[PDB]
DNA sequence: GGCTACAGGACTC
DNA sequence: CAGGAGTCCTGTAGCC
């Protein structure tokens, strides 16, 4: 199989610059800004001018200001980037039909079909990077692999701006060598169990007995890490389809007072709605973000569809429940729809 | 034993 | 000082 990721250069900095050229050359920073106090909030992402210096998404906006004061910070503007993408998103349906459109700047490609080799894949790697960069002038990085994971990797190698491909050989070059913290999924928590039982590499995963890889990071991980570390991972390139649709809100002040949440509550529902579209939901989970940023949620699922109506008064004892089995406050206060008509 | 629902864990962008 | 949105997996308990 030719796997092609595609993967969209600091995407919302470089949407704002596109709209805006006179920030060309300048660190932008792209923020969340939650409401609570004058640059409450977070980094959702920020150009290379200020990655350089350290301003990263997740960071506060508070951070960011203290290593670049004189930076431009713009408000996150979704809706345009969401529109930005879904035109792009289009461009590269040109190049094949079995796409997989993973978020709203990365896209998988099986190009099995198109190309016979790595030459001819590199070669319409380049088509599609001219022809993005013709139509709406943003800039992309294009991995090019035998699977999702090492086209994906291939990408963050080669970002921004850049095309790379990863032959059978550096495959498995990068089993041996690769630090399995770079390895997509597997994040801190899981990085530190591995390269804990001395798991700093794919290979290391073939040595160690089953059970016990799986007894730190559950049997998933481990089948996963595995199957990478044999070369003999194979995901197919699938349509995604949305699974759920919610929004989460921040409240001026932490609380557990049930009627000054439900405006936030309510608030969250109607947008929701609103961005479920002609989708019916089944599910509906009521969503807290506690005082100490620990995430609970109660949740229920009918035999029917949930009319806006019955969202209300569902999520209400949905909270009630949160509060009267958690002595906590909440901070955030949200809903998420499932399981659709 | 294993399927289902529900709540939390972890991860990704 | 810590936003937001969305996915997949797992432990626990009910049930066949
Ligand atoms: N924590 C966090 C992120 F890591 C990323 N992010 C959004 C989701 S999509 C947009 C992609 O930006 P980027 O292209 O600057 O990310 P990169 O691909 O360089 O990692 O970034 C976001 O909103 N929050
Ligand atoms: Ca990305
Ligand atoms: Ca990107
Ligand atoms: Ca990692």
């Amino acid at each position: 199989m030719i796997v092609l990721f595609v993967d969209f250069d600091y995407f919302y900095a470089q949407v704002e610059e596109v709209l805006n050229p006179s920030l060309k050359g300048k660190p932008v920073v792209v923020c969340v800004f939650s409401g609570r106090f004058e640059d409450s909030g977070a980094v959702a992402t920020a150009n290379y001018e200020a990655r350089k210096f350290g301003v990263k998404a997740g960071i506060p906006i508070v951070e960011a200001k203290k290593i670049l004061p004189n930076a431009v910070y713009l408000p996150m503007r979704k809706e345009v980037y969401q529109q930005v993408s879904s035109r792009i998103m289009n461009l590269l349906r040109e190049y094949s039909e079995k796409i997989e459109i993973a978020s709203i700047d990365e896209a998988y490609l099986d190009i099995s079909d198109k190309v016979r080799d790595y030459r001819e894949a590199y070669n319409l790697g380049l088509e599609i990077k001219n022809k993005i960069l013709e139509k709406e002038k943003i800039t992309v990085t294009v991995g090019i692999s035998k699977n999702k994971v090492f086209a994906k990797i291939a990408a963050d190698m080669a970002k921004p701006n850049g095309i790379k491909v990863i032959d059978d050989e550096e495959v498995k070059r990068l089993i041996r060598e690769l630090d399995i913290a770079d390895v997509p999924g597997i994040g801190n928590i899981t990085a530190e169990k591995l390269k804990k039982l001395g798991i700093n590499k794919l290979v290391d995963t073939l040595s160690i007995e089953f059970d016990k890889l799986k007894g730190m990071i559950g049997e998933a991980k481990a089948k996963y890490l595995i199957s990478l570390a044999r070369d003999e991972y194979n995901e197919p390139i699938r349509t995604r389809v949305r699974k759920s649709i919610g929004r989460i809100v921040t409240m001026k002040r932490n609380s557990r007072n049930l009627e000054e949440i439900k405006p936030y509550l309510f608030r969250a529902i109607e947008e929701s709605y609103y961005k479920l579209d002609k989708r019916i939901p089944k599910a509906i989970h009521v969503v807290a973000v506690t005082e100490d940023l620990d995430i609970v949620s109660r949740g229920r699922t009918f035999p029917h569809g949930i009319s806006k109506e019955t969202a209300y008064s569902e999520s209400v004892k949905l909270l009630q429940k949160i509060l009267e089995e958690d002595e906590r406050k909440i901070r955030r206060i949200g809903v998420r729809f499932s399981k659709f008509i």
